[PDB]
């Protein structure tokens, strides 16, 4: 699909907005240079320690100040990046909303008839949200990662002649792996799609015709068939999960082989001494971080793509100006008008379906003070004419004369303002009685307001108003009645006393008293007013002096009703005719569901425990690698580096195998759990009486969606969640035990920086400060009001209130816009704080390790062990539970129910 270029994306930024974008860009570039630069100083510090492992205090102090200044500079840079980018996003979104609404209210009615209102609402809400999210932080981080990738390569150019090409020559192997896995992945996805297709097929057939299931009473063959289909789905899904786990393990193994090969090549350089160990470690770490950053940029790339598509559609709307602009500033705008209106040979076709000539030969004339009506069959060109007279549609053929001046020459605002129109079923606007009447005119006082209200005979129901006109209309007009609705409508039409009235079926769909009151209001209005009433009620039509029959957008008869009856025209025919309960279920019971699978659970738990243990082993081997690098001992060090490279390969292999077994075991266990729970659900359901399935919560689509979604969710979570708990607990226990054995002071230092980082980490990104709920709710409310305005577009036009509804739209946007700025500020604060915490932690941990070294209770190798191991444990902890708990509670309630 067409998608606009990035140059077009920021086409709504004004001068100060350009400065904002530029400042954000430069700050993001600084941040993305820091990241690789952070790794640079990290490797430099690593080398300095390696040599120091065998000049200490001053060196450590210098390193510490460098880290601290790096932390401060990244704090400032990131905070400013987020703040400026978010503020630019907010200004851009506000301007986008304003101009979008301006064009929408500018576009003619045919534009709406092309684009259904629901689609416009979805656009204005979701696409605006997408563009906001894209520009705000996603673009900033995108630029930042671009810069980091570029800087990693420049730094590899500084001294990496061999390592750069070696890691790039890993790229064909890495891509070979990623694609050889992907080719099997596509085939497996198709296979499992077939499997779930059969499973959902049996599900849909049994549920949709579950009444037939009871009728035929033959649940034997159907239950057995369900079991068969589920068994096949198990046979397939077990393999799918096994394959996915092998893919993950193979990715890990490729990573580890790259590690070991790079290390062996570095050892070769040290043998030749071409590259100092420090330089090799620096370049390797930096290239690795650059590669991982580039890889993990993908979600942001998708975010930008979505933003670009949304922006393309939005700007397509914006630049699609109408054939006529309501806000035009050209025309006669006569100071007066007699009022007569004449139409000739009107010819219009909707832009959506411009293939049938709906409108043809509507020669008609209305004289001031003359009562001429229009009657015909449904969709006989009635409303199209009324739309035209407001210049909703340009007559391709014909003429539209208003007292020697056509609608073409006259301005639109002026014309609409002095013209009144009432639809077949007009709808009040979502505002109190006061404002609903104020739309009459802006220059209106209370006394005349009540005068005009009573002018419509509405008096009867105002003495009962709790607050008179201040009385609230009520949601959706629930506290409202059709006759009273027409009363407010006609009153708001008359308040400004438009010269001419087009009452398009504004009498029907009412009760006897309601019809009487509207008829009385109309008769009072007909005093000295030029009227065109296309209505269905016989009283008004007969009261009308001249009536014109109609059919299929064609003139047939006109004059007194007697001629219509004599010809029996169309007039004669018209005359003759879920989440509440969610009881917390004991995890013991949920786990106990795997009764027979006890061996499977145990074997999988062993696999997960070993897997979790490995990572600390990675930390230890890394630490000892550094250690051996410390002592020159060239022969011993080269041999031991080879040894620990082979150990890296061994770790890759053990990770691969443990992933293989864990995936297989947990997949089988969870899939058997899925089978058992599905069979139990079927049995419980068929126990349930017919009425049980008539509840709206028990619709066929909803129930089958529950079945499939919840089964998959519990299968994944129940197996994955316990395994993950075990793995993480192993990581934490071993890391903490290692730290405590090494030293219980730096231990506590690490174990305190960790929690403060995590608490101030991902949770704060979307949870703390209590902005989320209010901001989302207010945005939803403003969008709802805008959506209502769009829906009632015809009435909004007849009112000529588009500017004022835009004004109210922006007014109610103001507060959520301020909340947007507030949330952006706090988001920036937490993000920068999180980023800087890492550097400050590095500095403090390393400094305290140095202090302990001065006391001798620890060694630098232990320092590296502790820091690296704890960091890797933090990363591992990253890898739903509530969804699984709720689903399991649902299933248990459904089964155990008698």
């Amino acid at each position: 699909l067409p998608m606009v270029g990035p140059l077009a994306l920021f086409r709504f930024a004004d001068g100060k907005d350009i400065v904002l974008i530029f400042m954000g860009t430069v700050m993001s570039v600084a941040h993305g240079a820091v990241l690789p630069l952070m790794c640079i100083v990290f490797g430099d510090m690593t080398d300095s320690f390696i040599k120091d492992s065998m000049t200490l205090q001053e060196d450590m102090q210098s390193f510490a100040i460098y880290y601290s200044i790096m932390g401060f500079v990244v704090l400032v840079a990131a905070y400013m990046q987020v703040s400026f980018w978010a503020l630019a996003a907010g200004r851009q979104v506000r301007r986008i909303r304003k101009l979008f609404f301006h064009r929408i209210m500018q576009q003619d009615i045919g534009w709406f008839d092309v684009n259904e209102t629901g689609e416009l609402n979805t656009r204005l809400t979701d696409d605006v949200y997408k563009i906001q999210e894209g520009i705000g932080d996603k673009v900033g981080m995108l630029i930042q990662a671009f810069s980091t990738f570029i800087t990693s390569f420049i730094i590899g150019f500084v001294k990496g002649w061999k390592l750069t090409l070696v890691i790039l020559a890993v790229s064909p192997a890495l891509g070979i792996s990623a694609a050889i896995f992907g080719k099997v992945l596509t085939n497996f996805t198709a296979k499992e799609q077939t499997a779930y297709a059969k499973a959902g097929a049996v599900a849909e057939e049994v549920l949709s015709a579950i009444r037939t299931v009871f009728a035929f009473s033959g649940q034997d063959r159907e239950i057995k068939r369900y079991h068969k289909n589920l068994e096949d789905a198990k046979n397939m899904g077990i393999k799918k999960a096994i394959s996915a786990n092998i893919a993950m393990g193979f990715t890990f193994l490729m990573i580890y082989l790259s590690y070991a090969l790079a290390f062996w090549y570095g050892s070769i350089l040290i043998m030749s001494k071409e590259y100092t160990i420090g330089t090799v470690l620096t370049v390797f770490f930096v290239v690795l971080i650059g590669a991982f950053t580039m890889g993990q940029t993908s979600p942001n790339i998708q975010s930008f793509a979505s933003a670009r598509g949304a922006a393309h559609k939005v700007y397509s709307i914006i630049d699609n100006q109408p054939c006529i602009d309501s806000y035009s500033d050209a025309g006669f705008k006569p100071d007066s008008i007699k009022g007569n209106i004449e139409f000739r040979n009107i010819h219009f076709n909707y832009p959506s379906r411009p293939d049938v000539k709906i409108l043809n030969n509507m020669s008609l004339s209305v004289k001031s003070g003359q009562t001429i009506a229009l009657v015909g069959s449904s969709g006989c060109g009635k409303s199209t004419t009324i739309q035209l007279l407001q210049r909703f549609y340009d007559p391709q053929e014909g003429s539209v004369s208003i007292d020697t001046h056509d609608i073409r020459s006259l301005n639109v605002r002026y014309l609409r303002e002095m013209i009144g129109v009432v639809s077949q079923e007009p709808i009040l606007f979502a505002t109190t009685i006061a404002e609903n009447i104020k739309y009459g005119r802006p220059d209106v006082t209370q006394q005349e307001i009540e005068q005009a209200a009573k002018e419509a005979n509405a008096y009867d129901f105002i003495m009962n108003l709790p607050d008179k006109f201040e009385t609230l209309v009520g949601d959706r007009g629930t506290q409202m009645s059709g006759g009273q609705k027409q009363r407010i409508a006609i009153a708001r039409a008359l308040v400004r006393n438009p010269k001419i009235l087009l009452l398009d079926e504004a009498t029907s769909a009412l009760d006897a008293e309601s019809e009487t009151i509207v008829q009385a209001a109309l008769d009072k209005v007909r005093l000295g007013r030029t009227t065109i009433v296309v209505a269905h009620r016989l009283s008004t039509i007969r009261n009308a002096d001249v009536i014109a029959g109609f059919h299929k957008g064609d003139v047939i008869e006109l004059g007194t009703h007697s001629q219509l009856m004599e010809k029996q025209g169309v007039y004669y025919t018209l005359v003759t005719m879920e989440d509440e309960n969610v009881p917390p279920v004991s995890f013991l019971k949920v786990m106990r569901l795997n009764l027979s699978e006890w061996p499977y659970m145990a074997l999988g738990t062993f696999c997960a425990i070993i897997n979790g243990m490995m990572q600390p082993l990675f930390a230890v081997i890394f630490s000892k690698i550094i250690a051996v690098f410390a002592e020159p001992n060239q022969e011993i060090v080269r041999q031991k580096s080879e040894f620990f490279s082979l150990m890296f390969a061994a770790i890759g292999g053990v990770t691969f195998v443990t992933m293989f077994l864990q995936g297989f075991c947990f997949g089988k266990s969870g899939e058997l759990l899925t089978l058992k729970l599905r069979l139990g659900a079927f049995k419980s359901m068929m126990r349930q009486d017919l009425g049980w399935f008539d509840n709206p919560k028990n619709s066929v689509g909803a129930l089958t969606t529950r079945l499939a979604t919840d089964a998959a969710q519990v299968q994944g979570a129940t197996g994955v969640r316990m395994a993950t708990l075990a793995q993480n607990i192993a990581n934490l226990g071993t890391s903490i035990i290692i730290s405590f054995v090494y030293g219980w002071e730096l231990t506590l230092l690490i174990l305190s920086v960790v929690p403060i980082m995590a608490v101030a980490g991902s949770v704060q990104m979307q949870l703390l400060a209590g902005h989320a709920a209010e901001d989302k709710k207010e945005l939803e409310k403003a969008g709802k009001i805008a959506t209502e305005a769009i829906e009632n577009i015809r009435t909004v036009a007849s009112l000529t209130r588009e500017p004022k509804f835009e004004s109210l739209y922006q007014e109610n946007l103001h507060v959520p816009y301020k909340n947007s700025q507030k949330k952006a500020h706090v988001y920036g604060f937490t993000f920068s704080f999180s980023q800087a915490m890492i550097y400050f932690a590095y500095a403090g941990c390393f400094r305290f390790g140095a202090w302990l070294i001065k006391e001798g209770r620890m060694d630098a190798e232990g320092v590296y062990l502790v820091i690296s191991a704890v960091l890797f444990g933090a990363m591992a902890v990253g890898e739903n539970y509530a969804k699984a708990k709720m689903s399991a509670s649902h299933l248990m309630m459904l089964m155990n129910r008698e």
